[PDB]
């Protein structure tokens, strides 16, 4: 059960503060500097630094990604991931760990062979340190125009300790001699490119003037060059302290590794503490080169760090992060077919509730900032999409990541879409319940039916509809041609059009009646079953009308199919209006 | 849909770095010391200070979060939560907004008659400024032993000149009239230990030395004593920058605050960025007194700091916070019901696999971890429970959280179907497929052959050739339809009436022997465009009874809805 703490306040403890000791047994775990060592670089440089370029990304959704999930990825899983990264424009990602796992060694055949790489991406494979393992690596990437082969092997106090029982030379002499065997199997397979990346696995359990020596020896042993350098990549294999320690020790390592023109300087923080993002990025303001990461925050346990939320975070800071995120619901819903894990409701630029406004005086904040943004844009003549962003609330347009901003309103189990299904029958496309629920903020059941009503199902004006003759040809990819009967702004007048069907061929006809609808969308379903049997229609169209264009909804009802859509376009016509 | 960036790197830009620059629209944000100002900060501290006492928590769960969530709680999950909140040893507890919901009012009513609130806590009410509104939080806090009133107005450039359209000294004046209202309603109810917190709403978009301004103005009206202190709390209502710079502005206004001794300067951070853990803990750091929060991160948008997840990074260095969280999944589950939203499984401390090794290899260094534990505590005549963890790949035992250790040893066929061919199925749809399709890992090229060959291509024993359907000009009146069919290859005319093309083709099958009920139907478009394809679904009871999916796909609406049921029939024999 839960126990109240009911220990004495510390000694000092102010009277306005009434907290009590817990029972938590604290005694078990020790500051950081205690545990590791103290970190303390008065001289740091990291606060003052703001980034102003992105890092040399490395995507390992293939591997640490992969390697915690519940399920791991089938070969059709691994091949979209990568094909999604590629397209997203990483130009490093690591495709597995082909030594310890034979579907890793067979996708990485499969892409090699299937010329899957592109000319600008550089694949790169783990590997432990073992003389075998390091040869099958090489193996694994036979014919690769180029490739990195990160090995490595844990540092830290504790596992030197209890899992090798071993001194510092011998813990040494695994990554050196790991080093060594990845200098000749290399020579052994001139017809690929190798670079290397060496990580002191655990590194933030590693006492920093060991981590360097370890890495110089490593670097001793593969010779790099600035032409040809070597990646150094530093894990919060376990994240164990506030990020600004985190960077401390990035920073140090930054200044005192030997041969640093030579380095690539990688960072690749796990998220045990809850933030990963902020030692990556005042890591990387540290003098860090790279980082490693996965998108949404996947990854071993708590995960690596997001490599959408540092991206988009450079984005929302006017930095490009030179990374497509354009359409971030297509990486989401990727990302969760690949990993069969949900991106979380509040998971930063990706989630569902985060461009939606809840609250009535945000709502409203938010739609005076879009009015003045819209009002500038028209004085200076300028695309108000292009214009700096300036709304409270919305750290970015969602429509720059292919999202909507969402103005939900409360129903007094609720919710506009599930109570207009189960009083009304209707199933809301998602795009249509954000409109509606836009124009009920500019409630109950009856209010919301009463407002929708007014809105999609009641106008008359400008446009009515009377009747039509359809005529479809019989034969499969013929034309329909209609001719109706409607009132524009109360007069009677007749129209005529054709197209692949009896939607668009109405839709031909409004033109010559100075409406142009360019259909975007569009939905149908059932309501009932028998001779009550009726169809709901929901067109989205950009409808231009004469006597500028806007994007809107129409819904129709009707006993037919084709009714209920030709409802539906007038109803998107008198939406407009 | 997704365009490889194609841009030209960076002049300068390494060598060894091949990434070239999106199309996005990075001109239309600026950085933050643009956006609002520069850092003030001379010879910063918290870079080098490490917390070793837990702060104040405040914890905003019924308030902030309730006011983020789809489904609010009901009056029994606001009773849950408060009850969970004092249980786990918090002290301030903001209840609601009451002047703004008649729920919130009924709420701090109800927690105030029924004597529910343990004498070391107070209960927490926000307020706007206006002074009917100040008025209806005090009436709602009537009765009660003690109480913080939080009054907020928004100070950020932004607001300041697209919502309010007003200048700092009127902007100074709102918060300032507010304060004395507060003043002048305190005096009104007494017996209640009246208290006061003042947000600068937007803090993270308003400048450093007007926030000052504007506290301090504040401040002079309550007239806060050392023994009856005023809260200040500093909200990234928005988190804009990193959170060195957040802790920047925290030290700053620690340091030139008027009256400091009698502050409780408290800390509001957003997740936007996905930092506000770390703003929260560099913001403490920084000298700041007090943290709000909500459990699990719950709140607008990417939510309010996480409680939890700050609780437990000072319990796993040493640090007692001052709360229970031995069981943590009695919290999860009490946090999900009353919020109706889960916790992620990648949450620090409570998500489902943040205690959980995969790896045959850190299983193996955790078993050794343990192992060496356990010796040392045989060596020592102690409980291994009560000895220092030493256990690689886990920060904590997870017994110290009620939890354990778990060393552990779906075709995608929606996802595919929609990505590949512009096909989003009805799920029952999806159901039926995907059991069709266990029964064949099958690739995406041979999902899409086996879904053609089951929905697409059969031609027996109905194939429809070719139909003129004849549609009542006037609404509700019939449609008919005469079509060209071959029944198990046999040419034939069918004909029918109905309410639409649908129902008439349907009705016109039972002369053939096909016995059709539409149970349901949907349809979507498949491109954009006055002209593109549809997509028909058409779920029908067949006889010669199998309750049966078709899909069709034509240019046109009807002619996909035909051979959808097409589809049907075929699958049923
Ligand atoms: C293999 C190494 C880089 C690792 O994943 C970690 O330390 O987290
Ligand atoms: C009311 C204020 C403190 C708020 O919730 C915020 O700014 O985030
Ligand atoms: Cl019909
Ligand atoms: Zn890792
Ligand atoms: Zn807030």
């Amino acid at each position: 059960t839960i126990v109240k703490p009911a220990g004495p306040p510390r000694v000092g403890q102010p009277s306005w503060n009434p907290q009590r000791a817990s029972s938590m047994p604290v005694n078990r775990y020790r500051p950081f500097a205690e545990e590791v060592e103290p970190i303390r670089l008065r001289n740091r440089t990291w606060p003052d630094r703001v980034i102003d370029r992105a890092p040399l990304w490395c995507a390992v959704d293939l591997r640490d990604g992969n390697q915690a999930l519940i399920d791991p990825m089938s070969p059709a899983r691994k091949r979209r991931m990568f094909d999604l990264l590629v397209r997203m424009g990483y130009k490093e990602i690591e495709v597995g760990f082909p030594s310890a796992s034979q579907t890793d060694f067979d996708f990485v055949r499969e892409i090699i062979e299937q010329g899957a790489i592109p000319d600008d991406v550089t694949i790169q494979v783990l590997t432990q340190c073992r003389p075998e393992l390091i040869e099958r690596t090489f193996q694994a990437c036979s014919g690769a125009p180029r490739a990195i082969v990160h090995f490595y092997n844990s540092t830290s106090i504790l596992q030197r300790r209890v899992v090798f029982r071993a001194n510092r030379a011998e813990v040494q002499a695994i990554a050196t001699d790991g080093a060594r065997k990845c200098v000749e199997q290399a020579a052994k397979y001139p017809g690929t490119q190798w670079r290397f990346e060496y990580s002191p696995e655990s590194y933030t359990g590693t006492e920093l003037e060991y981590a360097k020596q370890v890495c110089d020896a490593v670097g001793e042993v593969i010779a790099p060059t600035p032409e040809r350098p070597i990646i150094f990549n530093l894990p919060a294999t376990v994240e164990m302290t506030t990020p600004n320690v985190y960077a401390d020790s990035i920073e140090w390592m930054s200044r005192n590794l030997a041969n640093r023109e030579s380095v690539i300087l990688s960072l690749h923080p796990h998220n045990d503490r809850g933030t990963a993002v902020a030692a990556a990025e005042l890591g990387f303001a540290a003098g860090a080169d790279r980082i490693e990461g996965c998108l949404f925050g996947n990854g071993e346990r708590t995960g690596n760090v997001c490599l959408v939320t540092l991206g988009l975070n450079l984005f929302s800071r006017g930095v490009d992060p030179q990374i497509d995120f354009s359409n971030i619901d297509e990486i989401r819903r990727t990302v969760e077919y690949c990993n069969q894990l949900p991106v979380h409701e509040r998971h930063p630029y990706g989630g569902d509730l985060v461009y939606t406004a809840f609250s009535g005086s945000h709502q409203d904040a938010i739609n005076k900032g879009l009015d003045a943004m819209k009002l500038d844009a028209d004085a200076a003549d300028c695309d108000v999409d292009d214009m700096l962003w300036q709304v409270p609330y919305l750290p970015i347009d969602p429509r720059d990541v292919g999202r909507t901003y969402e103005a939900v309103i409360r129903v007094n189990k609720g919710g506009v879409a599930y109570i207009m299904k189960t009083d009304h029958g209707l199933s809301l496309p998602r795009r249509l319940q954000i409109e509606f629920s836009q124009v009920i903020q500019k409630v109950s059941p009856k209010e919301m039916w009463d407002a929708f009503a007014e809105e999609y199902l009641a106008p008359v004006r400008p446009l009515e509809r009377i009747r039509q003759h359809v005529d479809a040809a019989d034969d499969d990819g013929g034309t329909t041609s209609i001719t109706a009967t409607v009132k524009i702004n109360g007069v009677e007048t007749e129209i005529s059009g054709s197209g692949n069907g009896p939607l668009a061929a109405f839709v031909h006809a409004l033109a010559d009646v100075g409406f142009d609808v360019a259909v975007l969308d569009y939905y149908e379903h059932a309501m009932s079953a028998g001779d009550d049997a009726q169809a709901a229609a929901y067109v989205e169209a950009s409808v231009t009308i004469a006597s500028t264009s806007k994007t809107v909804w129409g819904v129709g009802i009707a006993p037919s199919i084709t009714t209920a859509s030709l409802r539906a376009v007038v109803s998107a016509v008198n939406r407009a209006a």
